[PDB]
């Protein structure tokens, strides 16, 4: 079986352990978690039913029986955590944003190239069958010679502290926008914006409250993207061409509905676990069976997710941010 | 009763006058039409029931009887028709767009206004009664402090010769993306945008294909449109603040459903005329009862469309056009 370690006891965490524990014993195991003390790492290792739990990251890194690392932590703490347990040869699985900049990325990726290990980045939406389907529409060539592509994701998440926070790298960039981009990239082929154009406004608590922006892609096509910590959008995304439009409905970061060209089909998530943190949080399993797949196949990154495309997603991220002002220590 | 003289025997005269037909006979009347030959003048006076036809549009500018013109023609062929309507001291409804380009509006406007008459660019989607909720939404604060705006209008028309014709002035700006910004326009109080960002690419015929535009507006506030003569899209419309969100949902440019913070609205269209030769076309009613309504109040323009506004609708589709290098002979 994969023997998982989960790092950080959060909400996150919580859902995607959830998750694993829904998985063929004989494929997916849970077999230590760590927290920033053992008090907190021990009450979720007895709710979650995890043979060891740790009081730090560097323990569980050094756990001769955990073979990948999840990383769950808030953004600012994803890069210190992955580079300790790469350090002590774990493949790794890290929450999105994998890093809170071009830089961190870099990073990562250079440490896991540098030891051949395994390395993605928890981008969960990529995995579910209906943004396949999408993929193996775009692959046949059904909306003919694209056009643009569009998507967005705005909630008010003004009261969920995290997610407002400057200090913890939230805002609308680095908690929605990531879907948007990632989307956008996706139906073009994980190529390179020749040019981005940038409008947006900051949020009374440090971080950006509502972007968007317009990427022009190579071969005469484009996207845009709308993102908001305040205001709630329509959360669909959609790519058109010469033939017709596919679209993902809300929500569509966790899609279960594609419409091509008025035709809905619906891909129905699994049945547990219920009652996740977050939204369609059952849809986790996906990705996990994807890691399960890669590292049975000995496979150092996702051909779905490939590491040079999170850099490329992490670079469009800081572009934008740094369009509207928004800057980091860590810049 | 306002007495009506059509200019153009085509499509959307044909609507246009199918409609003014089915208001009260002491509201309106249809006295004239003229086409750029008797025998299409004849015909189309027969089929619709109007007792006088000309040959000429000067003969129906100069007609006595005739109070207002509406003018139907071809994009380029707008101008000369309202500037002779004017000249002959003939309150006139033109259709969208005024013009061809900035100068040709700024033209209509300084003639109508130094002579003292009504003129209106036929926006036809303003006076729909969901596009009136929405600005009492607005008015109210309903969706809070603004934060964006979005809309979309993209068919294939590619089998409409006129819609791609560049001697016509056809193309995604001209025939669809008109509908975005006055939308955009609209609901941010037709003000003057402060900054415009474009992304597109042409049509093999000449023309404009599909373009994006990104438009920064007062006060931190931004929106977005798509339009495009080859790709299908969502053709939805929406605002977002920050208490939520509002949509006129698909046709946005004839719209009868607005949702408002997820309540659905529906806003039945007239009963008649059936089968127009465009889609929702009984929805013209609502501009001409508007039309009449102003000139019983002794009004030169629409507080709704005003020329002031139909003179920055241009100045913005322009640089739009210009931004990707689509000229025009008039320009």
């Amino acid at each position: 079986a994969l023997r998982w370690g989960i790092v950080s006891v959060g909400l996150i965490s919580s859902d995607f352990t959830a998750v694993l524990q829904t998985l063929p014993r004989s494929e997916h195991q849970v077999v230590a978690v760590a927290a920033r003390d053992l008090s907190r790492a021990k009450e979720f290792a007895q709710k979650h039913d995890i043979p060891k739990a740790y009081g730090s990251y560097e323990e569980l890194a050094k756990d001769p029986n955990v073979e990948v690392a999840y990383v769950g932590t808030q953004h600012p703490q994803h890069k210190a955590a992955v580079m300790l347990c790469l350090a002590a040869g774990k493949a790794v699985l890290c929450e999105k944003p994998m890093g809170v900049n071009a830089a961190e990325v870099r990073e990562m990726v250079t440490e896991a190239r540098s030891r051949g290990l395994f390395l993605m980045e928890a981008i969960w939406t990529r995995f579910f069958p209906a943004s396949e389907a999408l993929r193996s529409v775009l692959a046949q060539g059904t909306l003919g010679d694209l056009r643009v592509a569009r998507a967005e994701f705005g909630k008010n998440l003004t009261h969920v502290p995290r997610a407002v926070d400057w200090a913890q790298a939230g805002g609308a960039l680095l908690d929605l926008g990531i879907y948007c981009v990632q989307f956008i990239s996706m139906v073009f082929g994980g190529q390179k914006p020749e040019k981005i154009s940038v409008m947006g406004r900051r949020h009374e608590t440090g971080v950006d409250d509502t972007v968007t922006v317009l990427l022009q892609y190579p071969g005469e096509v484009h996207g845009s993207f709308t993102c908001s910590i305040t205001a709630q959008l329509s959360n669909t995304a959609s790519v058109s061409g010469t033939k017709g439009m596919a679209q993902l409905l809300n929500p569509c970061w966790c899609p279960t509905e594609l419409v091509v060209k008025g035709e809905h089909k619906e891909f129905l998530l699994p049945p547990v676990p219920k009652n996740c943190n977050f939204d369609n949080g059952a849809g986790m399993s996906y990705e996990a069976k994807h890691v399960r797949e890669c590292l049975r196949k000995g496979l150092k990154e996702s051909p779905v997710i490939p590491l040079v495309e999170s850099e490329l997603l992490a670079d469009i991220l800081e572009e934008v941010r740094r369009a509207i002002g928004v800057t980091f220590p860590q810049d």
